[PDB]
C-alpha cells in the first residue's frame, strides 16, 4: 500500500520550512520552493524546519518516510542499494537498510513496518531552542538517487508526519528529494527546465 502524501496542517498548523542556501557549486543541501524539491549530497546534513501555530501535546512525534514519486513505482519500498546497505557506515542506531536517518538525536527510533515493510525514522516533537521560532531536524539521505539496485534514478518524496503518542495522524507535509553529487547545479538546471 502507498502512504498518503496529502498536505494536512491539522489542529496545530503544522508545516515544514527550509533554509535559503543558494545554488553555488559548493552547496551541499539546497531547497527549491518552485519545485518543492530538496537537492542534497550523499549523507550530508539536511536541515528541515518544523513550524506550528500552537503547541502540540507532550509525546507528539515527527516521522519521516520515503516513497517513490512516480505512479508506476509508488508501491515499491524505498531502501538503500545492495552496495550501501553493506558499507558499515552505521551510526549505532539506524539499520543499514534505511535511506533516511536523523542525525544527532539519541531519541530517534527506526521502524520496519510489519505489514508494508516500509522504513521510517521518528523523533519526539520538541519546542524550539530559546530564542528560536521553529524546531530543526537534521536528516541524512544515505544513497544517491542514481544508485543501481536502489533508487536507480527514480525520484522520491519524503513524507513528514506529525503524530500523537499512539501514532495517529496530526499533520502531514512532503517534498521531493534528489540525492546527487552537485545539488547546486542540479537545482539550477531543473528550475530552468521548469521556466
Ligand atoms: C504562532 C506560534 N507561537 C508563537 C508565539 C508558538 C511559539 C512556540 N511554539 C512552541 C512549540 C512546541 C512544540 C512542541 C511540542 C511537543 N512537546 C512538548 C514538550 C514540552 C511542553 C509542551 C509540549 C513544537 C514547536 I515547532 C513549537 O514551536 C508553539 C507556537
Ligand atoms: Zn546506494
Amino acid at each position: 500500500s502507498v502512504p498518503s502524501q496529502k498536505t494536512y496542517q491539522g489542529s496545530y498548523g503544522f508545516r515544514l520550512g527550509f533554509l535559503h542556501s543558494g545554488t553555488a557549486k559548493s552547496v551541499t543541501c539546497t531547497y527549491s520552493p518552485a519545485l518543492n524539491k530538496l537537492f542534497c549530497q550523499l549523507a550530508k546534513t539536511c536541515p528541515v524546519q518544523l513550524w506550528v501555530d500552537s503547541t502540540p501535546p507532550p509525546g507528539t512525534r515527527v516521522r519521516a518516510m520515503a516513497i517513490y514519486k512516480q505512479s508506476q513505482h509508488m508501491t515499491e519500498v524505498v531502501r538503500r542499494c545492495p552496495h550501501h546497505e553493506r558499507c558499515s557506515d552505521s551510526d549505532g542506531l539506524a539499520p543499514p537498510q534505511h535511506l533516511i536517518r536523523v542525525e544527532g538525536n539519541l531519541r530517534a527510533e527506526y521502524l520496519d513496518d510489519r505489514n508494508t515493510f516500509r522504513h521510517s525514522v521518528v523523533v519526539p516533537c520538541e519546542p524550539p531552542e530559546v530564542g528560536s521560532d521553529c524546531t530543526t531536524i537534521h536528516y541524512n539521505y544515505m544513497c544517491y538517487s542514481s544508485c543501481m539496485g536502489g533508487m536507480n534514478r527514480r525520484p522520491i518524496l519524503t513524507i513528514i508526519t506529525l503524530e500523537d503518542s499512539s501514532g495517529n495522524l496530526l499533520g502531514r507535509d512532503s517534498f521531493e528529494v534528489r540525492v546527487c553529487a552537485c545539488p547546486g547545479r542540479d537545482r539550477r538546471t531543473e528550475e530552468e527546465n521548469l521556466r
